[PDB]
């Protein structure tokens, strides 16, 4: 069968496409590793999740790469989950300017913060919660999400 | 019933275990973080595996984790097979000298046949850098 | 007497003022490490001039310094004129928005000029990214 | 005249020049990034000075430069007293493999550790000190020493 494509994966791959979707709408939604990291600077107090996003070339991208183990790290110090995501493009089709792209769609890194509008607490929030916590109990510390795709 | 606990997994934990201890009844095995940069900075061409070790202490350990860093962006490039072990005293109870980072150099082996299309199946679905699951 | 207080040196100082002011009198100026390095990232082909400023609070500031060497080396690498200042209170009597790094982009200018063959005196002497004291 | 090339400049260079014979010569002084980044992290406790040498290609090496982000927070956090030099080439033939070399003579980084052999106290040391020190008091915190050549 496809690596790493259980049932608490692909339920987690899907609770994340939702939750990108859900925080873009309320507007809780922080797109980009600088946009991101000004945030956890200034104010991280309402952050509820964080995504980062690297393809294969981006292995290799040296301040892309010392940017994640300083948004991971204060993540981890902070209590903030955390997942790692291997496909950029797809990551920035859910979420704002998506399909088609001029200059590419690439996005390396989502916070996601809490919407309190009176607004809806998604569940899918909660299930990816138990989904990083699910890791950290088998001793897998920077969890990824595969595509259910 | 215990995440990320697949036949695959498996095979790849004992894949693991045993190539480590076929290193080890060898030269090879170069340990530690400092040890390892320089192998990789020095003579990159015969290194043929790479693990990462590091437990939940660790993720706030800025140093250790630039490293990490710089290390796993430096096999990726070269194509050096590259793992994430979390359970660092259960590592220590297959080797010695503790140990956050394990190179293998200058290969058929079952193990390490089995542990390169591992990772090979690991990339296929954009997981450049698994996680593996020791056994005991 | 007064260490690193040569009349190159105060022309410097004076010139970097000048330039300062001329920005903030225009555009330019992106203030701040998080705003420069997307600048840098995505339109590093207008940027003429970089001031990084850090205190002796800042020189355990690991992230703080993390940013300022990947600016630093994207500078270098892109021929982009690149300035260490000591003080930053006296920095910011010049400049608001406190302030950690100063780009200044899309010039002939006397103190642009100055600061310009300032610069490359420096490399002269293998001093690729030199200190500036501001005069007050 | 010379660019930075005060007497307190050519006096710091002379004095490290010696400094670093004279190291090497009482066997206290220890060569390459990462050779001292070991001693730095297993026991700091006995080096006097260290040297982070750069070229201007390595300006560009983040791995490189990351390193020395690492030993120079280290060394200022554990107040040792730290220059930069941009010669790299000169800082080889001066310590142990210049005059030619198979495979370039480059170290990027030295430090020199307390002798105390019941051995000679370096006053080129002491003089390094104060030339830290009069550039900290004129809020040059990364001081940089020239070729006096």
């Amino acid at each position: 069968t496809v690596p790493e494509s259980t049932a608490r994966m692909q339920g987690a791959g899907k609770a994340l496409h939702e939750l990108l979707l859900s925080a873009q709408r309320q507007g809780c939604l922080t797109a980009g590793v600088y946009e991101s990291a000004k945030v956890l600077n200034v104010d991280p107090d309402n952050v509820a999740f964080c995504v980062l996003a690297a393809g294969e070339e981006d292995e290799g991208d040296i301040a892309l790469q010392i940017h994640f183990t300083l948004i991971q790290a204060f993540c981890c110090e902070n209590d903030i989950d955390i997942v790692r995501v291997g496909d950029v493009q797809r990551l920035a089709a859910i979420v704002g300017a998506g399909e088609e792209a001029g200059a590419p769609g690439d996005l390396h890194c989502i916070l996601i913060s809490n919407p309190n509008e009176d607004a809806w607490k998604d569940p899918a929030l909660e299930k990816l919660s138990l989904f990083c916590e699910e890791s950290r109990s088998v001793n897998d510390w920077v969890p990824s999400i595969t595509l259910p795709e």
